Formats: C-alpha cells, structure tokens, sequence
C-alpha cells in the first residue's frame, strides 16, 4: 500500500497514466510515441489544440483570453510578468499570504517598484486577510495574488473585485480544482505539476489585449501569443500528459464534480484535526483553511516524528511539512484519491490511541 | 512501414522507450510513476545524477565543468548566455553558419555589443568558414558558434583553437553523435530533442568558473549561477524528460558510447549521401561536401515539381520529417543517432525507385 501525498509534483489520475502507458510506443497509430512526433505535426498540434481547447471548456475560458504553454514553472512566470507589465512609473503590487507571494514579490524586486497591499506575513501566514484591508495604488501596473498557499495551508475563499488594474494569481496549488470565474483576473499561471499534469510545463491564461520593446523574444508573452505557444519546441509530453489529465476531469464531470471530491477529502482530514482533543492541531484558520494542502502539527516535535515516521512505514508519502516550517502537510490535489484521505485519517485515529 | 526522420522532437531508441513504459506506473518499486515523485525523492535524485554521471562518462567532460539540467529550450538559452556573460564594455561575437546561428546572434543584439566573426549567409550557408577567416575582437566576452546547422545540413568537422574569450556552442542538433573535446569550450548547450530524447530539458554544460557568480541585475531564474549552486533543483525540474535522458543516455553507453555511434552515424549518412552523388544530379545536396552534416542531410530535385511529387511519394511509403524547414524548402533527412540504419536503407530504395521512374 502507498498513499501518494506529496505536494510537487504529485499524483496523477490513474486512467491518464495507463493510458498514457498503453500508447506510449504507438500513439494514434501513427507508429511513434507522442515524443517522436515533429512539434510541427499534424499529429503533435491536434494533442496541443485538444489540451487548450479542454481547459477552456472546463474553466469556462472566455474568448478574449488566450492559453499559453510555457517552460520554466511558475517561478519564471514570477520575473517574466514584471518584465512584460511592470514598466517604467508603475508598481508591481502583492498581496503577500505565503512563502510563494514573497519570491513572487522578489523577483518583481529587481525589475521596478513594488508595494504589499496587504499581508498576513506578522501572524504567520494563517489567514488571507481581509479585501477592506488593501492598499491599491492608482499607478499599480497589476495586484498580485497566491491563491493557495502551498506551505502554510491556505487559500482564497473567493477573489477581490479589482478594477483599477489586472488582478494576476499565482494558481499553481488550486488551478482547477474548482470552478473560477476567469473574467476576474488579467493573468493566472499554474506550474502543471500539482493539478494538471506532469513538470514541465506552465499554464499562463492570459487577458489577450493586457500583453516590449527590449524584452528578450521568449520573455515576451506576445512571442507565444502570436505563435500558439508553439515559438519554439514545447515540452510535448507534458502537454500530451495534460491533456490526459483534463479528460479525466471532463469524464468525472468537470470543475463542479472535483471540487465536490476536493471538499470531501478535505473535510475528511479537517474533521479528523477538529475531533482530536487538540492531539492535531492545524495552522489556519478555519476560515481560510486550504482544500489541497492540509498543515498540521502534533503537540511537540518528538511526536510529529513519531507520526510522520509511521506514516511512511505504512506506505504514505510526502507528508512531512514544508522546511522552512515544519509539522506536516497532506497534499491532496485532484488525483489524491479519497480512499488515500481515510487511510490517512484511520492511521492518524490509530496514532492518537496508542499514543 | 513508418520510417521516422523528424527533426525535433525526434526517433528515440526503442529500448528507452520501452523500460519507459513497462516502470510507467511502478518506478523502483514505489508504486508511483517517476512522474508522480518528489524531485527530492531518493528514487528520482538517483535519476537525476545518473544522467549527469553518464553525460559526464560519455563525452569525458572534466570535473571543472558541470552539468545543468534547464527548461526553456535552446531559444531560452540564446538570451540567457549574453544576459549572463555580455557585460558592458563586451563583444557578443557569433560565427553565422546557419538560421539557428541568426536567431541566437539577434537575442544577443538587444542586451549588448555584438559581432560577425565570419558567416557564409551570402552564399546561402553552403559551408563552415575557414577559422583563419575568424575575425576576433580584444574585448569579445564570448564566440559562439552552431555546431551543426540544423536547416541548411552543414556541420564543423572539428573547433576552433579559441584562447582570448570562452567558446560557446549550440549543439542542439550534434551533441554525443561524436567524441567531443570538451575542454575546447566554456559551454555547451542542447535542447534534448534532437539527439538526446525529450524535449522539455536542455542539458548545458558549463566550465563552472565562467559562471558560478551572482550577475547582478538578472533575474534568479535567468542567473546560470543558481542553476549551478542548486545543481538543477533550484525549482521544480522537468522530471519525465530527465528521466528519458537518463534512459537515451544508458542506450547510448550500451551500444559502446560516442566513438561507437559516431562509426554508426558516419556509416548511416554515407547510405543517403551515396544515393544523391551517384543520382547524376537528379538529387543536390545543400551543403558543399567539405561541411556535410552526419545529422541532417538538406537536398533538393530538379524542380519543385518534382520535390512536391518526391515528398508526396514518399509520405505514401510511410516516410515521416522529410520537408525541409519551411524557411528554406526542398528535403531534409534527419538522421540522428536513433534513427534505424535500414531506415536509411528504404530512403535509400525510395529515391532509386523515384529517380528511376521518373
Ligand atoms: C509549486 C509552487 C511554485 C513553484 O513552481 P515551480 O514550477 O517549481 O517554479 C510556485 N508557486 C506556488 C504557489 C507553488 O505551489
Ligand atoms: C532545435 C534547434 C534549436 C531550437 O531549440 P528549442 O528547444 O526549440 O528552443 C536551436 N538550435 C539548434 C541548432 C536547433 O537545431
Ligand atoms: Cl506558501
Ligand atoms: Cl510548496
Ligand atoms: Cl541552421
Ligand atoms: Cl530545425
Ligand atoms: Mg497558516
Ligand atoms: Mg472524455
Ligand atoms: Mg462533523
Ligand atoms: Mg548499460
Ligand atoms: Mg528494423
């Protein structure tokens, strides 16, 4: 038995590998793997067309935004969107409420002035604070959110309306585990490897008429705009991979169906924290409590080894918490199965028994 | 029949596809695709360093020189070269042997000086230049050339003795078909999916004191330093396509490493350059004979009737990859170190069988 809960990459859905793994020599008849195909083929673009064309259906993309698949993860994403809309008498601001806002924030650093509209950083990051609470500025080239914080375990409940200038979202945790409405944002990017898909390949979903003179050619959006995404040679298998993926989100009935799954798992392992008698203890706040990255801490650190150390003799994987914080974290993005979420709350009951 | 002469993403060998499907769902007993493990799992950081150890092994790269493992592409690496090393006061300076050569050359134009130190763009890149053509500037930061000219099917038969400035090269379309000297450079970069399986990486090798330090002013992601001081783990890497480097390399090493393959491509190449020297110009190589690629053989017909008809026959007989690049027309055979030799044969028996009919 293994229980597959690590926070990146991650699980993916069982049917997109095997099928994956059935075709892998021969795909589409064509005699070559999906990785021997010309990016310039017929055959590779309808696969690149179909991963687009599934995520518009499934997160209701309107057509004035346009789909980019791009190398470099989410981390290249945090100095290429400064180095297209943070320009000269602009500011690029942030609303810090991870470890992921800060090296967004970082990056934008180098490139030109910055503002923290808002931060819960002086709690530890338990809480996304309150929108009443934002400093905009009438000069911001863009409001820069994280909206599941990966480390900390916690995420967004809804979005703040920002009409002053494009609200961009660092998605990577949570993209499409839920349903979103795409027409409150100017840009959300997404490494694949938490929901989506396999690393090596980005997700940038773009308010086409947002987005340079002097910019270099690949750090331009408008060069993959302009080319599909297909400038240069894309990370085909991780494309063909994604796509793999959102039909299984399809086939299970899309944005709606998963986040009844993503609630139920969730709710498994929050309900089991809030029924221990304070054995568990997580790190958000109830209200801002994260349904795909579950933190938590036992009384003292002998136990949280104790813990952790049988969680992975009885085969579960990636539960130890963030470096930089400690305790544990159970990652439960899309393909994290609920049957894994009981086998972890059944050994976390057991753990408390007997201790 | 399907006879696979793409030219990026390309053939891989069929034994690293293959252990890639059988572990697809099961890698080292984890009951998790390499896909699904942590890159800081001990079953994928063996993967990880196995690749740098056998890349090392291979092409006998010395141990002042490492291994990087970056997305991007090598289009990301025509920019991130000069922003790292083309400082103020500083030549970027490029030998034009083909388009790959321009496009690196133009990245280069918007963050510095730049240089032509020789070209054969005039005659349409039918050959290398003479190095004694070189022209060489005092305060040049680098020179860079294309190791082989992936459009046009022209290759260096051998590199330039260069002391004043490091030798940079983008051997994209040539890496490990061939023993290579190394120490003759400060970097080498090459998009995967020509000669090393997947795209989604490109491997960089790098002479580490030429780029270990802080660059101020250029993004962390951009910053080759980064790269080096996390050894490719700085964020979160590109897996799959590691790992499938990891299993071409192995194939390769199998089959006796690069002076084997090198006896193999140069025997492959001599199949189809063979068939248009004695076709009495009914087929014409691109590339004078001299700068002939082993990687990419560039030819046309008489007309472009007659490619159209060439092309058309042999995508009927399974064929796949032969057109040319759009910029440039007529036909190209790739032939990098997985494509089958009787692949070449039955191109080889296509073109008599067109000639003949004709
Ligand atoms: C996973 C993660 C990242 C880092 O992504 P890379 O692809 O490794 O650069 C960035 N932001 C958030 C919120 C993450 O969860
Ligand atoms: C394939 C090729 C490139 C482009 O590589 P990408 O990974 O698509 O950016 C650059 N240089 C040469 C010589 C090539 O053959
Ligand atoms: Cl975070
Ligand atoms: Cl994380
Ligand atoms: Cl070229
Ligand atoms: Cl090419
Ligand atoms: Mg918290
Ligand atoms: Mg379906
Ligand atoms: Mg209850
Ligand atoms: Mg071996
Ligand atoms: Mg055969």
């Amino acid at each position: 038995q293994v229980f597959n809960f690590n926070a990146g990459p991650s699980a993916l859905p069982k049917p997109a590998l095997e099928r994956a793994q059935k075709e892998l020599l021969n795909f589409n008849d064509t005699q070559m793997s999906v990785m021997e195909l010309s990016h310039r083929s017929q055959s590779y673009e309808e696969v690149h067309e179909q991963a687009q064309n599934l995520l518009r259906e499934l997160l209701q993309i309107p057509n004035d935004y346009q789909i980019l698949f791009l190398q470099g993860g989410a981390s290249l994403q945090f100095t290429m969107l400064p180095m297209n809309l943070l320009t000269k008498g602009t500011i690029g601001n942030y609303v810090l409420t991870g470890s992921w806002s800060e090296k967004a924030l970082k990056e934008a650093k180098l490139l030109g002035e910055t503002h923290i509209a808002a931060s819960t950083k002086a709690n530890s990051y338990q809480s996304i604070p309150d929108f009443s609470e934002f400093q905009l500025n009438e000069n911001d080239a863009y409001l820069h959110i994280t909206s599941n914080n990966t480390i900390y375990g916690t995420q967004y409940q809804n979005f703040p309306e920002i009409n002053h200038a494009p609200l961009i979202a660092d998605m990577s945790s949570d993209i499409l585990s839920r349903p979103l409405k795409v027409n409150q944002f100017g840009m959300i990017y997404a490494g694949a490897q938490k929901n989506l898909g396999p690393s090596g390949v980005t997700v940038v979903i773009v308010k086409k008429d947002l987005l340079v003179e002097q910019v270099p050619t690949m750090l331009q959006y408008a060069t993959h705009i302009k080319s599909d995404s297909l400038y240069n040679t894309p990370p085909t298998f991780s494309i063909y991979m994604l796509r793999n993926v959102l039909d299984w989100i399809k086939d299970l009935g899309g944005a709606e169906a998963i986040a009844k799954q993503n609630e139920e798992k969730a709710k498994i392992i929050y309900d089991t924290i809030d029924e221990s008698n304070g054995f568990y203890v997580g790190h958000a706040e109830k209200g801002s409590r994260s349904l795909m990255n579950v933190t938590f801490n036992l009384r003292n650190e002998e136990l949280n080894q104790q813990f952790l150390a049988k969680a992975k003799e009885q085969g579960f994987v990636g539960l130890n918490g963030h470096r930089s914080v400690g305790g544990c974290r159970a990652s439960i993005y899309n393909a994290v199965p609920i049957d894994a979420c009981i086998a972890l709350r059944e050994l976390m009951i057991q753990f408390k028994e007997n201790a």
